[PDB]
């Protein structure tokens, strides 16, 4: 997160780091047993660290948990990042409390104009490369999809919205994606992609959740 604020500690409770020997991408509880992530974050093995603030320290709120089951929604379009959306099966449930709870499913798509919270380990830097300790922070509206298309040197689908300033300074970066986009207590956005990071009329594009829920649904009952 570029431009962003230290959260509170476990002030985002739904957050969790996908780990591979390291942090690589974020994700959302979405359930006891269910996390929803990017398609372009897969690995053939991913380690689910939950109730975390600083990653590279044990604190005593931590459940680490391994993938049973790493989903990639089907039509997941490699060159576009057209649904970039994942589902990952936690191996066992993990013990809900203060430090790890869920974030409830959008029941309507959010307005343009909607305050949101995004969130993520990813760089933190607009050039250059700076991985932080602590869980980062940044409050962003959803942008008129006109503004998006318009911004964007490459397609943004139905699939896409934009979150962030088209002035630039504060944007989501590598490393935050797969994160969360909360809007009003409810999962709006996945960090998906953007070209570069913190740049001025280049805000950040994320997967577009409520298009999704029946797919979620579906695909939790179905595993
Ligand atoms: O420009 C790119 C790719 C992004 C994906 N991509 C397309 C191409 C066509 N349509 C959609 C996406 C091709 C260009 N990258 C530069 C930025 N990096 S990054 O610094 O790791 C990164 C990753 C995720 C981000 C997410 C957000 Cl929301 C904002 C900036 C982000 C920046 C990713 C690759
Ligand atoms: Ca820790």
């Amino acid at each position: 997160i570029v431009g962003g604020y230290t959260c509170q500690e476990n002030s985002v409770p739904y957050q969790v780091s996908l780990n591979s020997g390291y942090h690589f991408c974020g994700g959302s509880l979405i359930n006891d047993q269910w996390v929803v992530s990017a398609a372009h974050c897969y690995k053939s093995r991913i380690q689910v660290r939950l109730g975390e603030h600083n990653i590279n320290v044990l604190e005593g709120n931590e459940q680490f948990v391994n993938a049973a089951k790493i989903i990639k929604h089907p039509n997941f379009d490699r060159e576009t990042y057209n649904n970039d959306i994942m589902l990952i099966k936690l191996s066992s449930p993990v013990k809900l409390n203060a430090r790890v709870a869920t974030v409830a499913l959008p029941s309507s798509c959010a307005p343009a104009g909607t305050q949101c919270l995004i969130s993520g380990w990813g760089n933190t830097l607009s050039s250059g490369v700076n991985e932080p300790d602590l869980l980062q922070c940044l409050d962003a509206p959803l942008l008129p999809q006109a503004d998006c298309e318009a911004s964007s040197s490459f397609i943004i689908t139905d699939n896409m919205v934009c979150v962030g300033f088209l002035e630039g300074g504060k944007d989501a970066c590598q490393g935050d994606s797969g994160g969360p986009v909360v809007c009003n207590g409810e999962l709006q956005g996945i960090v998906s992609w953007g070209y570069g990071c913190a740049l001025p009329d280049n805000p950040g594009v994320y997967t577009k959740v409520c298009n999704y829920v029946d797919w979620i649904q579906d695909t939790i009952a179905a595993n």
